[PDB]
Order: structure tokens, then sequence, then C-alpha cells
């Protein structure tokens, strides 16, 4: 079993999900990633397996290239190719490590989203999966980064068409955080 809920903004819709993010069959899926675009554990790493080799050497590419050999700063995105994964392409993002800059650290957050959004819109996608962005060894806790996530989400989907956007939750418990954050903000509209 894998729960789930949705609720429509606009044109839009928002679905939370139990799953596996790798397995999405999204336009676009997004990678927690560090700014080094080196493969590490967690959804990073289930990302990296699931897409193959390929995917490694093109994010150094990318980095050794348009980059100029700089890490990805926190809150901004890239895009790849999906490889073997079932979705068209993966933005890669750095979410902010837990106090390292605390009075920037929700902005931050908050950017992943807006940013790896204005792509899809720009690249005339329609579907979109997140996971939990620095809430794995980063250490943001999941109450607030879960608020952050819905709240940024929210307010681009009232603001733009832009079709399908998932949060795609391998934990039950990030998941039950997610519903009750998203039930709670949806009774404020
Ligand atoms: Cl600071």
């Amino acid at each position: 079993f894998q729960a789930s809920m949705k609720h429509n903004i606009n044109d839009n819709t928002l679905e939370i999900v139990v799953g596996d993010i790798t397995k999405e069959t999204t336009n676009v899926i997004v990678n927690a990633a560090n700014g080094s675009l080196l493969g590490g554990g967690g959804v990073d790493g289930a990302i990296h397996h699931a897409a193959g080799p390929e995917l490694l050497k093109a994010c150094q590419e990318m980095r050794n290239n348009e980059l100029n050999g700089e890490e990805l700063p926190t809150g901004e995105v890239i895009i790849t190719s999906g490889f073997q994964l079932p979705s068209r392409f993966i933005i890669h993002t750095v979410g902010p490590i837990w106090n390292q800059t605390p009075d920037l650290q929700e902005e931050l957050l908050a950017n992943c989203y807006r940013n790896a959004l204005e792509l899809v819109k720009v690249k005339k996608l329609s579907s979109i999966s997140f996971p939990s962005i620095s809430t794995g060894v980063y250490g943001y806790p999941i109450h607030e980064a879960a608020a952050i996530a819905l709240q940024t989400i929210i307010q681009f989907l009232q603001e733009n068409d832009v079709g399908l956007v998932k949060v795609v939750l391998f934990s039950e418990r990030d998941y039950s955080i997610y519903q009750e954050k998203l039930k709670y903000l949806i009774e404020k509209i």
C-alpha cells in the first residue's frame, strides 16, 4: 500500500504520495544533490543507481563546462537527461545544510522549488516530481521543510500554469507530516 492525496489549484494539480521517485513517469524528476554533483547516498544515491553511470558523467561534464569547476550554489538548479530513469529530465538542486546559514536557509530551500518550477514552465514540460529536499543528511527538520516546500509550491501554482506537481516520499512518516501540513495549508486559503 502507498498513500496519496491530491488538490487542484486552478488548472494545476498537486499530489503527495508515498513511493520510489526513481519509478515516477513524470516529465521531470528532481534530485536533491550536493554542490559537487557527485554521487552520494539517500535519494541522490537511488537516482544514480536507477539512472545508470551516464548520469554522473553528464553531471561532471556540466560542472567542468558550463559551471567551470564551480559548485552548484544552494537553491540553484541544473537540468540533465533522465538516462535510464523513466523521466525525460532530471533537475538537480542543492538544498541548504541545516543551520549553516540560519537567516537565509528558509529562502534558500524555497529557491530549490521555485527555480525548478520556473524551469518546467520555460521548457514547456507539464509534470514534475520532488523528493523531500534537505531532510536527509542535510538535517533540515521535516516539519519545517515540509511547510516551506508546500507553501512555495502552492504559491507558484496559484500564480502560474504548470501542470502536475508531485511530491514523492519514500517515508510513510514524511508522508504523514506532509498530509497534515497540506491539509492545514489548504484550510487557510
Ligand atoms: Cl546567516
